[PDB]
């Protein structure tokens, strides 16, 4: 009779109402796992900012000493090469 | 009667078909979230790629410069000895 | 009659168990695309890790480099400086 499908009715509905929060939680799973994969690619970029911007910054610390060392060669083995010359007199 | 049991009928029909198309919506919401955390992930590896080849490339530069100005060096160096030798002949 | 009621039960059934398993394969979709995703991100993060690594120890031999070169020519200079100055006496 009428009992059985409004068993039925029952449960349907609890399996529909199962489904639904079931899907809604592992929608939060998923959402939760895309905020956590932009934190991970956000300090990966982060990283990799920090990573270029200090070994552009050794480069430049390399390329002014090699710089410095070369006039300091040039002038003080002139100022010695004068100095013989003097002292040649 | 069995009027009731059709209105459940029809409003579990409805709240079905709105589940359905709101699981699909967000199915939607989903894929394109991955299609450009994809790119995303693209585009930080292009640009990994780039700063390592043009870093490697300015080490390479770098690298020919020193040799260049070594060789030049010793060379003058070695020309004008000879030329301070001769002088004194 | 009861006959159609019960005829759209098992049609609501359907394609309640329908939407069931899409949903259900849908996610295994979604998540293993997160498996992949996220052995993507590894792999990067693997591969900044060895760049910068590679790259300190190449700076670093470069580093030891001009200083074992700097070294060896003050060295032989001052040596072929007392050379000379020897030779003359």
């Amino acid at each position: 009779d009428l009992k059985s499908t409004q068993a039925a009715i029952d449960q349907i509905n609890g399996k529909l109402n199962r489904v639904i929060e079931k899907t809604n939680e592992k929608f939060h799973q998923i959402e939760k796992e895309f905020s956590e994969v932009e934190g991970r690619i956000q300090d990966l970029e982060k990283y990799v900012e920090d990573t270029k911007i200090d070994l552009w910054s050794y480069n430049a610390e390399l390329l002014v000493a090699l710089e410095n060392q070369h006039t300091i060669d040039l002038t003080d083995s002139e100022m010695n090469k004068l100095f013989e010359k003097t002292r040649r007199q």
